[PDB]
C-alpha cells in the first residue's frame, strides 16, 4: 500500500492557497478560483524514487466554526503557510496562523514552512527576502518563494514538505 501524507494549506485571502494547490495538482494556473471553498484533493507522486500519495486540505476563511477548524489542523502532517510578498499584511498574519496551528498540535516541530508566494510580482514586493527569512529562522523553518502563475518552485515546497514528514 502507498504511503499517505497530509498536507495543509495554510494563510489569509488571496495569496494563492488554491492557485498552488491547482498548480501542483492539475499543472494549470487557475485565476480567481472560487475564495470561499476548502476542498481536499489526492494523487500519487513520485518522491526520490519511491511512489507515494498526497492528500492537500485547501481551506479558506469561510469556514470559521472552531470545531470543525480544530479537526481539520489536528489531522494534518505537515502545513504550508503561505503569504503573498505584495501583501505585508499577509506577512503578519503569518504569526496568527502558527499559533493556531501550535495550539492544536502542541508541537514546535510541526513540519512546516513558510512560503512566500507571487514571486513572479517582484516589482509590487512589500516584503523583503530578508524579513522572510528572519522569522523563519525564528521559528526554526525554512523559506521558499513561489509562483502559482509560473510555477516557480511549486514541486519544490511540497516536496521539501513531505521530506520533513517523512522525518517525523
Ligand atoms: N501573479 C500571480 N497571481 C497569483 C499567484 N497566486 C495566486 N495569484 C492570484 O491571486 C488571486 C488569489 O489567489 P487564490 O489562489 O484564490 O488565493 P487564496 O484565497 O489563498 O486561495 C487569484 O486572482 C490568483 O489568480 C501567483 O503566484 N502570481
Ligand atoms: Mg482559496
Amino acid at each position: 500500500s502507498l504511503a499517505l501524507h497530509k498536507v495543509i494549506m495554510v494563510g489569509s485571502g488571496g495569496v494563492g492557497k488554491s492557485a498552488l494547490t491547482l498548480q501542483f495538482m492539475y499543472d494549470e494556473f487557475v485565476e480567481d478560483y472560487e475564495p470561499t471553498k476548502a476542498d481536499s484533493y489526492r494523487k500519487k507522486v513520485v518522491l526520490d524514487g519511491e511512489e507515494v500519495q498526497i492528500d492537500i486540505l485547501d481551506t479558506a476563511g469561510q469556514e470559521d466554526y472552531a470545531a470543525i477548524r480544530d479537526n481539520y489542523f489536528r489531522s494534518g502532517e505537515g502545513f504550508l503557510c503561505v503569504f503573498s510578498i505584495t501583501e505585508m499584511e499577509s506577512f503578519a498574519a503569518t504569526a496568527d496562523f502558527r499559533e493556531q496551528i501550535l495550539r492544536v498540535k502542541e508541537d514546535e516541530n510541526v513540519p512546516f514552512l513558510l512560503v512566500g508566494n507571487k514571486s513572479d510580482l517582484e516589482d509590487k514586493r512589500q516584503v523583503s527576502v530578508e524579513e522572510a527569512k528572519n522569522r523563519a529562522d525564528q521559528w526554526n523553518v525554512n523559506y521558499v518563494e513561489t509562483s502559482a502563475k509560473t510555477r516557480a518552485n511549486v514541486d519544490k515546497v511540497f516536496f521539501d514538505l513531505m521530506r520533513e514528514i517523512r522525518a517525523r
